[PDB]
């Protein structure tokens, strides 16, 4: 491989989604805020976004992380997110996956650290045991008990809460929540996506809710919270979905359920699992998710100018 | 523990080509090594093929000596659910992988699995051509009723797995259409198995292909596969584009030598022609390979995910 761009890459996982960290390689953004970044990658450099995330390198679920240096003096690393569509802000799940990538290279040391990305910038902390504490953006219940009809299924009830993303939140699923089920669940959040839609039920100021959570048990009887979460490109998370945990925080909070300070563990269709917790912060709920993330690859990216699909599968 | 490894895809399917780092399998045939592979060290399947490192289109490609010494190279292939014999695609993303390493030169090559050694050709331009397994027609105009879309005809063919062959398409065959195509392709393949519809002895009818043309306009043969996992093949399907020539064959369209070209959903393309064999025919498919990435697979004993996730 002499003919190639080459990308150097490090992948990790957090509780089971996972992140692509972009090292080297990538085409300098120039030197504007971080927000001007995103806009010259988007601009100029949009081929690379799907060379990275999009098949056959990457996948429905991979996010990218490039980093950058960062404009906040007070952050370790600037940041900007991509996926297989287009470009994010905040990532809960990547920023996880950042920061144990930072500490395994020798970069960051454990404490409190901050994330820069183009939407602002993120408070973490780092255990010595490699657990990461991220601050959640403030999280709110919109609406309690909302019913919707299911075609095909039937009635199902859930919250409106706002994580970050805004979330239907029902308890109700048609199966045990486990991986094996996952394309049963997937077509059944679809579908209770779907009738959302139709019936006009939305967040706040006509908020598309385009999250839905299934907030369950696992099924192995031992009543440990489970959620199966339902992503807006029809793909489900493998973790347990920070902003959809949070927005489950925050409707613990309002119900009475859980007290400022007290640990939520929530798992996800995986069985891994995240630990939340909250303090009362306006008319919500101000939520910490910490979470674990591993290393799973070091690569080097190849692109050969002769390969078709060099840059990506794209529709 | 550190996997090193060399991805590619085929026509848009990818190969994941295990170089080392993977615990000796033994003295034995091939066969034998991959049924202690399958009892004693299926963690490292799914540590390379499943998620979060793998996925359900990655066929993994382990390089180990041959017992065959006319090979290049001995092969056992997996994927995220279990083992195979013979693989089309993998076999190019191996035979280019070797030919990058600079450990192979154009011309004629063996490579040997566990159920055979495959006869290969890789040409100064890259085209890798592999023989496939001898392919039949099993039944002409099977036909169930698919709801929502009336009764849907085909052919069960034989290509190395069963496949209904059908020219009815409910849609354009893009990528853009992928969903639309697999939910269509699911429901004929639940149809076949309500039924009783099966390839001979029983066999499962686990692999639905749609026989149809491009949507520019251009006329080209382009197919959709809905392979056994309910992800479709993004190459055309080496096994599935034997099974189409089958039946070309069988009907009197496609004579022996004459080359037929196949478009997968992607629009990239294998080539395939034959010659007859017994009741059947010898296809020979050709396509390409490049190279995405070479990579340490990395797996920490703390990662509750370190051998992959599964079911
Ligand atoms: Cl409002």
């Amino acid at each position: 491989f002499q003919s190639m761009h080459t990308i150097d890459v490090i992948d990790s996982h957090t509780a089971g989604e996972p992140t692509r960290v972009v090292l080297a390689g990538f085409p300098d953004l120039g030197d504007g805020d971080l927000a001007q970044c995103r806009e010259r990658f988007r601009s100029d450099f949009d081929h690379w976004r799907s060379a990275i995330a999009c098949e056959p390198r990457g996948s429905d679920t991979m996010v990218g992380a490039l980093l950058l240096p960062p404009r906040d003096p007070s952050a370790c690393t600037g940041v900007i997110f991509f996926n297989n569509v287009g470009y994010l802000g905040m990532c809960g799940h990547g920023t996880i996956g950042v920061v144990r990538t930072l500490a395994e290279l020798g970069r960051i040391a454990p404490g409190q650290h901050r994330i820069e990305t183009p939407v602002g910038t993120v408070g973490v902390a780092l255990a010595d045991d490699g657990t990461v504490s991220i601050d959640n953006v403030e999280s709110y219940r919109h609406a309690a008990g909302v019913e919707v009809d299911v075609p095909g299924h039937g009635r199902v009830r859930g919250d409106v809460a706002w994580g970050g993303n805004w979330f239907f939140i029902t308890e109700q699923a048609p199966c045990a929540l486990g991986l094996a089920q996952q394309r049963e669940l997937t077509a059944y959040t679809e579908a209770i996506r779907l009738a959302l839609e139709a019936a006009g039920i939305t967040g706040e100021a006509g908020g598309e809710i385009d999250h839905i959570e299934i907030s369950g048990v696992a099924p192995d009887g031992s009543g440990a919270a489970r959620n199966f979460v339902l992503c807006p490109g029809l793909a489900y998370d493998r973790s347990p979905c920070g902003t959809g945990t949070s927005a489950k925080l925050a409707c613990l909070a309002a119900d009475g359920k859980l007290a400022e300070g007290e640990r939520w563990l929530q798992q996800g269709i995986l069985g891994s699992a995240f630990e939340g917790s909250y303090r009362h912060s306006g008319r919500g709920i101000a939520p910490r998710i910490s979470g674990h993330a591993f290393i799973t690859a070091r690569s080097q990216l190849l692109i050969d100018p002769a390969d078709p699909f060099a840059w990506g599968i794209v529709a």
